[PDB]
């Protein structure tokens, strides 16, 4: 269907290891976009391309507020292209290292957003595994939405990965809930519960979920952080209570 010719290149978003994504505008339309550009070159290098062609699936048979738009994709001899939309105000992970910590209301509302997002992907039997701040755009609304469904599936560094994973066992749409845990911890604290200085000490702190709180992170965060961060999968809560929490309600805005 597209091709480059279709599209006015602008400035670039940001990097990564199989290239760019940048700016863009399709030609007629005027519509605003952003052209992820990945090199088949690299991705065949890494064998990574039964990935690819997963996170085209399941991001575009996607439908939510709360999740990154995939429109089409396109190759030619070079490269293949990602035609997303485009998140106006960027990632989380910019806005935390720019704030260095949110504040309960803020987090409570991306977490929220968050669920919601997971609710209607695990309904399609979809497990993203790979929800880190890195990963989280930003609407024009300030709302979040999850990208990248690359490590995506259905039926490097470990800071968000659950025990179960991690240790290679059986693991279902629970992980999902592990890392909003982890997440809903980086968010309030400013970096994640589980942060070391090795592959080889994180894994033994994920391994037997070690962490601890600062001072001012209150109860209510702590609780929902301590029912989410469960060695044990089936222990932790399904999104609905999540969304039903005291500290969640008291807090999320959205
Ligand atoms: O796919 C990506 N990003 C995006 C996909 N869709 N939209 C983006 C995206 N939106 C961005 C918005 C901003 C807003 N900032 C621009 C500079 O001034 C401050 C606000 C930045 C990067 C974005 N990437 N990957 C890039 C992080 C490496």
């Amino acid at each position: 269907q597209w091709a480059l010719e279709d599209f006015e290149i602008g400035r670039p978003l940001g990097k990564g290891k199989f290239g760019n994504v940048y700016l863009a505008r399709e030609k007629q339309s005027k519509f605003i976009l952003a052209l992820k550009v990945l090199f088949k070159a690299q991705l065949e290098k890494a064998g990574v391309e039964h990935q690819l062609r997963r996170e085209v699936e399941i991001q575009s048979h996607l439908r939510h507020p709360n999740i990154l738009r995939l429109y089409g994709y396109f190759h030619d001899a070079t490269r293949v292209y990602l035609i997303l939309e485009y998140a106006p105000l960027g990632t989380v992970y910019r806005e935390l290292q720019k704030l260095s910590k949110f504040d309960e209301q803020r987090t409570a509302t991306y977490i929220t957003e968050l669920a919601n997002a997971l609710s209607y992907c695990h309904s399609k039997r979809v497990i993203h595994r790979d929800i880190k701040p890195e990963n989280l755009l930003l609407g024009s609304a300030g709302e979040l939405k999850i990208a990248d469904f690359g490590w995506s599936v259905h039926a490097g560094t470990l800071d968000y990965l659950p025990p179960e994973m991690i240790e290679g066992r059986m693991h279902d749409e629970k992980v999902d809930l592990w890392s909003l845990g982890v997440l809903c911890y980086e968010f309030l604290v400013g970096k994640p519960p589980f942060e070391a200085n090795t592959y080889q000490e994180t894994y033994k702190r994920i391994s037997r979920v070690e962490f601890t709180f600062p001072d001012f992170v209150t109860e209510g965060a702590r609780d929902l952080i301590s029912r989410l961060l469960k060695h044990n999968p089936s222990q932790r809560p399904m999104l609905r209570e999540v969304l039903e929490h005291p500290w969640i309600t008291a807090n999320s805005s959205k």
